[PDB]
């Protein structure tokens, strides 16, 4: 009501400046320190000698050979936008720009630029300049169909739209050299009118043509000097320059329900027209006051409250005299006010002047301070005599007017050479929405999981290299737990991803840095963050000597698994499991080992869903292990899992297999061709690992012959070293004991999907009942089926839970059989240790791309201002 | 294709009119001149003398697209005409009706493709 329009907040920014400037902070660095970054025109854009004559209003020359560059403008990322190679050379410099500041920008206020798919989102851009439209016309190759969306300006909006998917006013106008400001207004309106609910404002200016700066010499609007003299009594005229940035704007009572991070927020903002003057590009005094007065009025504030005035600035001798004049009329009543410009450090942006003189207002708020202007030494004579308070700050200076009880506030112009003029009015965000400071407490000692994503392997290791720079510079300005919540939470994760573990930040810093020059072949995620992983519950054979050492010294939640089935273990098994565990020679005997596998698995998976609170999206079970599964599965009951394996142990025991296994690398329906060739009937094939891996059991005579056979076959077949026999017509003698003892179970109905390895169907959920458990020692069990249900069900993403990995090989080939791309993870190595805990390997989950709520490991945390990853510039 | 509707002329313009030199006349967009003349046209047609309002807070909005004479010029390779600068940026589209009309209220210049045409109107709403 007091502000006529709704007040809008800005919750993020982006911006990829010259000097190396791709960052806010990197921005508001270079302003400190004083940088410039003005340099002589690169020779790869043009020849600046060829074209550069000092002789005023030479026709073909220009009067300047500097100008302010971005470190490279052709670089681009298609590959993250599937943009094809071919589109993406026809595109338009600034549009790719633009694209990439924007979501930039986003992940800037740690929203997920994906999840805004849909949304009732707008977004308003300004170009001005269309050099790639002159060289494209120059080398005569516009022929290209490509081009036709490519060049189009009204396509950049719309290309970032179809991006993101997003359902709100998308806009490629022009305001001369106040597009920027012009877009902040109108998104403003869009969202008081409730057209829309987020905006995207900015402009992108790139310099790649040498015509257009001789026009501009011609018109001697071009400073001879090379540097911006903005307010100086040497005013020479704005140097062309590079620039792009964008900002995103939400409604300040929206942004307050969600407590998003608000940087600022702006009261109001008013335009208007200079109208009829000597030319059409004279500014108008009287306008400039107007639409000051309408924009105070619109905002409902008092112009002496705002102390200092972001001003066009942009050096030229007429136009700099006639704002200063302006703007004394309205501001500097008495009380000081200080004058800033962007311009002096950076030089002029002809689309992105508004948006960067509204980015350094924000960090002015943001610090409170007022950086100084370059080059400028006095005001010019004319301004000799005019009365104010306005003044430039020399140096680095602080707030003028301070007060306590009033917000600080900043206004902020900009001016075309149409004679359209924006004025807009910011104010300091108010106090902290959330508990202050974050409500520190007992800040977890225990290493962070800090996650990390970038679009390629190198692209990785320069943004780890960054990434580490900053932290090193602020090892004590910020926490280690709100750095790990910004970046499981608040920062999307690009498909090239990695993790590091750390509990102090000198120690994340050494181990940023191990990778920032250490090489790795680093691929990106298969999952999509859709789905959950499938667990992998592997059987017997992987076990080693004391492998829940470091599990029990490190896992409290493990340990409670393990000392919970322990004494079931005691009473049913007849022995404690707890000795095994611990036990320095490796466990053997079918009795002895059967429950350790499946305990460990358990507890593993406990793990998992405890301390790192990861469900899965579908669950695999291997021989003895499908009980196991079961158990997570929600289809068997831990005690009546704990009676199963446990009865299974003694009775197998009894005649301990009485036969052997036999594994060939023959095909399953080769291998039954080959078998009934010798009517060796009397063996049967006990395991469908992968079409090019098959497990067969029988007697022990028969199974020697017959790989004695198949190596003399020419094919690898190895009788495998276990003590015992599995679905094979030799266990026989124990299973109507084992049905009749195991009928005593209740299985119900499976709480989370899951795979009958065993049964003809994986896709079917089986009963798990006591004549399962009689076909899973009896009958063959096809993993091949369950992994090829898996995958052909969408999931991508397996992990073994065995102490050693065992068939993560067989997998891939049954991916690799189907031609699919999959990844194979296993819990843990052989005599692997890991002080660290699981948290290691749930690294490699995220690595993978399977779904979790990271929020269950990030209850709670302050956002900062961690740095973004880079890209892959292919120019 | 080898059709389509064309206008009777399109160089055609009365810079002497809107006082213009024939200079920048002759570099200036002919798009720009179409939307001028037209929007003149427009005004008589409400019966408003386009002089009564000069110094008032109208605003105007316009759709531009198609910049081919910018392809003509660099084609002719007479980009070093300083008129240019005013000539064929999009901006002085808006800019230059308002300077002649002696407009105060905002004026702008976009780009929506084939819909400009209308969100243009919705803008103005
Ligand atoms: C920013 C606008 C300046 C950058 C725009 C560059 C235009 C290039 C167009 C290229 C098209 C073709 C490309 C391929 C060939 C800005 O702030 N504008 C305002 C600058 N200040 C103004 O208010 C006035 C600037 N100039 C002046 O001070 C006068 O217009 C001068 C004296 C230079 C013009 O002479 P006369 O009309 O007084």
């Amino acid at each position: 009501m007091e502000s006529r329009v709704t007040p809008v907040a800005v919750i993020g920014m982006g911006c990829r400046l010259p000097g190396g400037i791709n960052s806010p902070d990197k921005l508001w660095e270079s302003l400190l320190r004083g940088d410039d970054l003005v340099t002589e025109i690169p020779p790869d854009r043009w020849d600046a000698d060829d074209y550069y004559d000092p002789e005023p209003g030479v026709p073909g020359r220009s009067v300047s050979r500097w100008g302010g560059f971005l470190d490279d403008v052709a670089g681009f990322d298609a590959e993250f936008f599937g943009i094809s190679e071919r589109e993406a050379t026809s595109i338009d410099p600034q549009q790719r720009l633009l694209l990439e500041t924007s979501w930039e920008a986003i992940e800037h206020a740690g929203l997920d630029p994906a999840s805004l798919a849909g949304s009732s989102t707008a977004v308003f851009t300004g170009l001005t300049h269309e050099d790639y439209l002159v060289l494209t016309t120059t080398a005569g190759g516009l022929a290209s169909p490509y081009v036709v969306t490519g060049l189009n300006n009204s396509v950049a909006s719309g290309r970032i739209a179809h991006t993101l998917g997003l359902h709100g006013p998308a806009m490629t106008f022009d305001t001369a050299c106040s597009s920027g400001l012009m877009a902040v207004h109108l998104a403003c309106r869009s969202l008081h009118d409730g057209e829309a609910d987020l905006a995207l404002a900015g402009g992108c200016a790139v310099l790649l043509e040498p015509h257009a700066s001789v026009a501009a010499s011609a018109q001697g609007m071009l400073s001879s000097t090379g540097r911006c003299h903005s307010f100086d009594a040497d005013a020479d005229g704005f140097v062309r320059s590079e620039g792009c940035a964008m900002v995103l704007l939400k409604r300040l009572p929206d942004a307050l329900r969600d407590g998003n991070r608000i940087f600022a927020v702006v009261r109001g903002t008013a335009t208007n027209q200079d109208g009829r003057t000597e030319t059409l590009t004279m500014p108008s005094e009287d306008a400039q006051v107007a639409v000051y007065r309408a924009a105070l009025a619109a905002a409902g504030v008092q112009p002496e409250t705002v102390g200092v005035v972001e001003a066009h600035g942009t050096g030229t001798p007429i136009g700099d005299p006639i704002e200063y004049r302006s703007l004394a009329r309205v501001y500097g009543a008495g009380t000081p006010c200080a004058l800033g410009s962007a311009k002096s450090n950076m030089g002029h942006s002809t689309a992105s002047a508004g948006t960067v003189g509204l980015i350094k207002a924000i960090l002015s708020l943001r610090h409170g301070v007022v950086p100084p202007l370059l080059h400028f030494n006095r005001l010019p004579d004319e301004l000799s005599d005019v009365e104010t308070g306005l003044f430039v700050p020399q140096a680095v200076t602080p707030w003028p007017n301070g007060n306590d009880h009033t917000p600080k506030r900043v206004a902020v112009s900009s001016f075309g050479m149409s004679g359209t003029n924006v004025h807009a009015i910011v104010e300091e965000a108010p106090a902290e929405a959330s508990a202050p400071e974050s409500s520190p407490g007992d800040a977890e000692v225990g290493p962070r999981l800090f996650m990390l994503s970038s679009t390629s392997s190198d692209a990785l290791r320069q943004t780890a290299r960054q990434l580490a720079t900053w932290v090193e510079e602020h090892q004590d300005c910020v926490a280690a737990s709100d750095l790990a919540y910004t970046l499981a939470r608040g920062r999307a994760h690009r498909p090239v991803r990695t993790a590091v573990v750390a509990a102090n930040l000198p120690e994340l810093v050494e181990g940023l840095r191990e990778v920032a020059d250490g090489d790795a072949l680093y691929d990106a995620a298969v999952g999509h963050g859709d789905r959950g992983p499938v667990w992998v519950f592997s059987g017997q054979g992987s076990q080693w000597a004391a492998m829940g050492t470091q599990l029990l010294a490190s896992e409290p939640v493990f340990a409670a698994t393990i000392a919970k089935l322990e004494p079931v273990i005691a009473a049913e098994s007849g022995f404690s499991v707890t000795e095994a565990i611990t036990a320095q020679q490796t466990v053997t005997g079918i009795d002895k080992v059967q429950p350790a596998v499946f305990a460990v698995q358990v507890a593993l998976a406990a793990t998992m869903e405890q301390t790192y609170g990861v469900r899965p999206g579908a669950v695999v079970g291997h021989s003895m292990g499908e009980s196991a599964a079961a158990v997570v599965a929600g289809a068997l009951s831990l005690e009546d899992a704990a009676r199963v394996i446990c009865r299974r142990s003694k009775l197998m025991t009894r005649i301990a297999g009485a036969g052997a296994m036999g594994s060939v690398e023959l095909p399953a329906k080769q291998v039954n061709s080959e078998l009934m060739a010798r009517g060796i009937d009397d063996v049967v094939v006990s395991v469908v690992a992968s079409p090019q891996s098959t497990v067969i059991g029988g007697t022990s005579d028969t199974v020697r012959d017959l790989i004695a056979r198949w190596e003399q076959r020419d094919v690898m077949a190895r009788e495998v070293a276990v003590d015992v026999a599995s679905h094979s017509p030799q266990v026989d003698p124990i299973l109507d004991d084992l049905a009749a003892a195991l009928a005593d179970i209740a299985p119900m109905t499976p709480k989370v999907p899951y795979y009958s390895a065993t049964l003809f169907d994986p896709r079917e959920q089986p009963v798990c009942d006591g004549a399962y458990w009689v076909d899973n020692l009896r009958n063959t069990v096809q993993f091949a089926a369950a992994v090829q249900a898996a995958m052909e069900d969408g999931y991508r993403v397996f992990a073994e839970l065995s102490p050693h990995p065992l068939l993560t090989h067989a997998v891939e080939q049954t991916g690799r059989s189907l031609d699919m791309s999959v990844a194979a993870l296993a819990g843990m190595r052989r005599e692997q240790p890991l002080p660290h805990g699981l948290r290691g390997l749930l690294t490699e989950l995220h690595r993978a791309g399977a779904a979790l709520d990271y929020s269950a490991l990030y209850p709670a945390g302050r956002l900062v201002d961690a740095p973004l990853p880079a890209w892959t510039h292919a120019r």
